[PDB]
C-alpha cells in the first residue's frame, strides 16, 4: 500500500529488520498543498533516509482525481508505483519529479501530463523496463483509486510518525521529532542543518 524508503543505513528495532521510525506520507500528486509540502520537507526526508534515521512511507492516493483533470491523480499515483516496483531510487527521482514547480500541474487547469509523458518522466528517473506497459495498461488505477478508503486518509497532506497522526509544522521540528524517537544518529544534526537551509 506504501513504497518504503530506505537506504543501508536504516537504524532498526533491535533484533528485527523493522525501522525504529517510520514516517508516512499520505499524498495527492495534484494537491497544491502537496507540492509546496514536498518541496519544503524533500531534501530533509532524503537526508533522514540517507544517514538510517526513518523509513520514509508513500502512499499517494487517488482523492482529487476527476474526468475535469484527465484522471491524473490516479494516474500518476499507479505510475508512481509501476516506477518503485523497478526502482525504489527512481521511484525517489520520480516523485520528486512531479512534485516540482515545473512539472506538477495547477488543479482546476485544463492541461495534464498524459501516460506517455509519465512514462518519459519514469525515463527521466532513470527506469523503463516493465513501466511502460504496467502504466498502459493501466494495472495499478484500481489500486490508487481504492487507497484513500483502503488506508483511510482523505486529506493531503496527511503525515503519520510510527502510527501515529503528526501535525507537521517545519523540517526541523520533523527532524527534532525523529531525533527525540531515534536518540542522536550520526547524520541527524547534520540533518537538522539541511532543514534549516
Amino acid at each position: 500500500d506504501a513504497v518504503r524508503v530506505t537506504s543501508s543505513k536504516l537504524v532498526t528495532q533491535p533484533g528485527t529488520s523493522n525501522p525504529k521510525a517510520v514516517v508516512s506520507f499520505y499524498e495527492d500528486f495534484l494537491c497544491p498543498a502537496c507540492g509546496i509540502f514536498e518541496r519544503g520537507f524533500g531534501p530533509t526526508v532524503s537526508k533522514l533516509v540517507d544517514i538510517g534515521a526513518v523509513a520514509a512511507d508513500y502512499t499517494m492516493v487517488a482523492i482529487l482525481d476527476s474526468a475535469s483533470n484527465q484522471h491524473y491523480s490516479s494516474r500518476a499515483a499507479a505510475a508512481a508505483y509501476c516506477v518503485a516496483d523497478e526502482s525504489i531510487e527512481a521511484f525517489r527521482r520520480f516523485h520528486a519529479a512531479l512534485f516540482s514547480k515545473d512539472i506538477q500541474p495547477a488543479e482546476l487547469g485544463k492541461d495534464f501530463p498524459d501516460n506517455a509523458r509519465l512514462i518519459e518522466l519514469a525515463r527521466e528517473a532513470g527506469v523503463v523496463g516493465k513501466v511502460p506497459d504496467c502504466i498502459n495498461s493501466g494495472k495499478y488505477i484500481e489500486k490508487v483509486d481504492g487507497l484513500a478508503a483502503a488506508v483511510n486518509v482523505h486529506a493531503t497532506p496527511t503525515v503519520r510518525v510510527n502510527g501515529t497522526e503528526y501535525e507537521w509544522s517545519t523540517p526541523a521540528a520533523l527532524v527534532a521529532k525523529i531525533k527525540e524517537i531515534v536518540g542522536d544518529v550520526p547524520g541527524i544534526d547534520s540533518a537538522a542543518a539541511t532543514a534549516t537551509s
